[PDB]
């Protein structure tokens, strides 16, 4: 009965992948996440009054091309692309992520949320109006998150399901 949505959470190395999905999921941080775990949870939340099945894959892996990777991406229909407010070769990386996100899925409007993580840190070197700014340029929101504090994870995993359903 109720909607199911393909979540796929993506960006640099050491961004806050897997705290965020953690989180969101079982509502814990965690300090030293297995950097090559990638997998998938489910759960059941109520957006804006209607009930949805989220099936979340946090993404991990090398730094290589993967055909296989390809596509298992395409089945993807929203993307967290994630950076970390202290790191801005993690920033840099977003426009390489969107990039292949639509090259596997055929150039489509694929909806994305771009998220600032790591926003409890006072070693900011990405201002929030340069990351508003990318985020004006590709058309998505932009969300400011703490896996850490909890602020804004689930704002950023619900924005996302916002975009499929006004994309849907
Ligand atoms: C510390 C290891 C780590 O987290 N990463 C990030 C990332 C892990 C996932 O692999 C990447 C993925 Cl899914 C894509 C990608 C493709 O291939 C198609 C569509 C969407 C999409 F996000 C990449 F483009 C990547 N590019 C480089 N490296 C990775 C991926 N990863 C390895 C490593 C940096
Ligand atoms: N201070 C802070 N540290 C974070 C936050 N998110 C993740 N971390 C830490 O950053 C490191 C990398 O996180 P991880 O989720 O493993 O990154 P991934 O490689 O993107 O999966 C870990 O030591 C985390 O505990 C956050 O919001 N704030
Ligand atoms: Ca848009
Ligand atoms: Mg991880």
């Amino acid at each position: 009965g109720m909607t199911e949505y393909k979540l796929v959470v993506v960006g640099a190395c050491g961004v806050g992948k897997s705290a965020l999905t953690i989180q969101l999921i079982q509502n814990h941080f965690v300090d030293e996440y297995d950097p090559t775990i990638e997998d998938s949870y489910r759960k059941q939340v109520v957006i804006d009054g209607e009930t949805s099945l989220l099936d979340i894959l946090d993404t991990a892996g090398q730094e290589e091309y993967s055909a296989m990777r390809d596509q298992y991406m395409r089945t993807g229909e929203g993307f967290l692309l994630v950076f970390a407010i202290n790191n801005t070769k993690s920033f840099e990386d977003i426009h390489h992520y969107r990039e292949q996100i639509k090259r596997v899925k055929d150039s489509e409007d694929v909806p994305m949320v771009l998220v600032g993580n790591k926003s409890d840190l006072p070693s900011r070197t990405v201002d929030t109006k340069q990351a508003q700014d990318l985020a004006r340029s590709y058309g998505i929101p932009f969300i400011e998150t703490s896996a850490k504090t909890r602020q804004g994870v689930d704002d950023a995993f619900y924005t996302l399901v916002r975009e499929i359903r006004k994309h849907k």
